[PDB]
């Protein structure tokens, strides 16, 4: 009579001990997995990057050629990813519309000079045009806080005066930051010009 | 026990990142305007 | 024993599953909306 | 058939101590960096 009752009980505990070493793996793998999505949510909660100036455009011929948009990262540091694969530049122009233009980003050695026409003419991309250029940083291709980013588009026989263009960034994480200006009456035949 | 109250948790998380990144993207655009703005009515 | 508790964990696990799914539907939809009627203000 | 109770009870507490365990150490991290974060927009 109590053999098989010890049976039982040695079958009983036996199952009480698969589902606890169960129960305690997954426990312990959601535990981790939660602490790491939470981390995550934390970081895409920084990381804005913001405009920090006003947007300086080249302009030939009486037609806008170039456009440089300077840009900074916000309060918070935890640099954002400026890599090839990682960030879209979206350009919406008045007849045109391009979802990626984005080239890559290439070090501001200082190049000769900090000049708009030598940044514009040393720096080519085999496809598409925009691209950011880094100031003061490690050589990376994070944009970090104490690192100066300026990005340029380089947009052929568009732009005459008055009409309105769009320019969106899209990071993998982080706020997309959206830049709207509007070309001024007065165009200077050569050299940079202000777009406010 | 723990389990579904760490799914509950990530999700409001996920939610919470989700406000967070559309009201930095309207903040920023919106302060942008208001500097093309006011840089207008200067000009007029 | 166990297999019980099982079951009540499975339900549990399955109910917090679908309170996730509902709460991200919605607070992306109304972060949206929210998007949406700062944009109109702005216009206005 | 109450030595296996037991032993599913000890399991399902000690599960909760690792997701207490986690809980307060990822709060008390965010915590010091929502502060962090503040006082540097304070700063700028």
């Amino acid at each position: 009579v109590g053999i098989e009752a010890a049976i039982v009980l040695i079958a009983f505990v036996i199952v009480a001990a698969a589902l606890a070493f169960v129960a305690l793996n997954m426990g312990l793998f959601t535990t981790q997995k939660s602490k790491e999505v939470m981390q995550r949510g934390l970081e895409e909660a920084t990381s804005a990057l913001e405009v920090d100036g006003s947007v300086i455009a080249n302009v030939t011929s009486g037609s806008v050629d170039a456009i440089a948009i300077p840009i900074k990262v916000s309060p918070g540091r935890e640099g954002v990813d400026m890599s090839v694969d990682k960030t879209t530049v979206r350009v919406m122009l008045p007849s045109k519309f391009y979802e990626n233009a984005y080239c890559g980003v290439f070090d501001g050695s200082s190049l000769s000079d900090s000049k708009l026409s030598t940044i514009t003419s040393s720096i080519a991309c085999t496809t598409g045009w925009a691209y950011l250029v880094i100031f003061n940083g490690d050589g990376d291709n994070v944009l970090e806080l104490g690192e100066k980013g300026l990005l340029v588009l380089e947009l052929p026989t568009p732009l005459n005066s008055y009409e309105e263009f769009k320019v969106e960034v899209r990071p993998v994480q982080g706020a997309a930051l959206t830049v709207e200006r509007i070309v001024p009456a007065s165009l200077p035949t050569g050299g940079a010009v202000s777009l406010g």
